[PDB]
């Protein structure tokens, strides 16, 4: 720790901000998960000052997500903290219908979340937290493509980027994971401490194209895509007892 | 390969979409990147079908991000394919000026930049592409706490969240990847192809709060970072000549 030593001159204005915590963030990792779905949130969580992220999987050895990116866990559901500020689960497509249907990884699931601060989850990781029976009663979001299949898992599907009820809070599909991230860090220090991280990570988007939402990309897309993750949407249902 | 076998039906208007690519991209990860900057490309260039992706490190060796998470590398500057589609860098602080100032990584970078169809580089990542020697003459981009320093390296220093430059592409701080990615999609193949990765990411961005550029963030958030990062800001400049 000879570095940091001590914060450079925030300036007058900064001297309430809540640069310190300690918090403890427990984030899922599992084979085919989607990785933006955990790195989003992580650029965000990352920038708390003070507190612990555990990269938790079954076992230790590295996973490769959708694309082929290979992450290593840090910890594995017998040595990640008992009470956490933070359980997360990111999503994916088989990867994550896979993590919802490990019996040792809903049992983690379950036990970390009936003791959690905060319950969440970005994109499909939402079934996650379904499955490990976490939304009984709780308003949440998802990808658009399995978004509905929550309501077999007792939640009330609800279609927002960002949603939260009471302490869970949920993303939308992948890049919703920076929305959700960059509130949760006001949720856990203040809204000038978010602000810093948006600043930094500068999180003003301009995205090329304007097909980030089904209402507002072509028909041709919007159909062409609803045809692609079918399958996914079908296998989703029917994991929610549909 | 038995899986995918044929892709799904996408409707009589998708015929003609450049559906499959051999894109060769190789993107080089290193000690204290900031993932971020590695992961909202990924996300973007993950979604070319038939492209062949590389993690290049100077060993296999996983890497640890500035926020402790680490990545597998997949090939090291010896087994990375010597005629790229793409080469990019992303971007950090210290380990960023670690890997501008080692040279293997650089004579790694000048070689393949000297035939790749495309150089490109995330946030501080163009310090990398600089110190390499290929920003000689053109204009580029960068984080916006060393984006100056890029004129040290023969660069032309412009403030945008994505400039090209014939086949010169860079994207500003840490979340510019993914509008960088995805206009890299539209180049790579069409822009029909993009809005279909961009409606898959669901990238239609809420920020919570409007402190993302220099230009809406409170002048009290801007001042304590540009505080915070004079040391980077400084290291920059020194590393670039000045």
């Amino acid at each position: 720790s000879l570095h940091p030593h001590a914060m450079p001159d925030m300036g007058p204005d900064m001297n309430k901000v809540p640069w310190m915590g300690d918090e403890q963030i427990a984030m899922l990792v599992y084979p085919g998960m989607t990785v933006m779905d955990l790195v989003g949130p992580h650029c965000m969580f990352g920038s708390l000052m003070g507190a612990k992220i555990y990269i938790v999987a079954k076992s230790l050895d590295p996973v490769t997500s959708d694309a082929g990116l290979a992450i290593v866990p840090t910890a594995t559901f017998g040595t990640c903290p008992r009470d956490l500020t933070v359980l997360f689960a990111p999503g994916g497509t088989d990867g994550t219908l896979a993590a919802a249907s490990d019996a040792e990884t809903l049992a983690f699931m379950a036990d970390r979340g009936a003791r959690a601060k905060y319950i969440t989850s970005v994109c499909s990781g939402s079934l996650i937290l379904g499955a490990a029976g976490l939304l009984k009663g709780y308003k949440a979001t998802s990808h658009w493509s399995c978004r509905d299949a929550l309501a077999g898992f007792g939640a009330i599907p609800t279609e927002a980027r960002v949603v939260r009820d009471r302490n869970r809070i949920t993303g939308a599909g992948v890049t919703a994971g920076l929305d959700f991230g960059l509130s949760m860090v006001a949720e856990l220090r203040d809204q000038t401490y978010a602000e810093c991280a948006q600043l930094m990570s500068e999180y003003d988007p301009d995205p090329p194209f304007n097909a980030g939402s089904m209402k507002t990309a072509p028909a041709h897309v919007r159909t062409a895509m609803i045809e692609l993750v079918a399958e996914f949407t079908k296998k989703a249902d029917a994991l929610a007892g549909f």
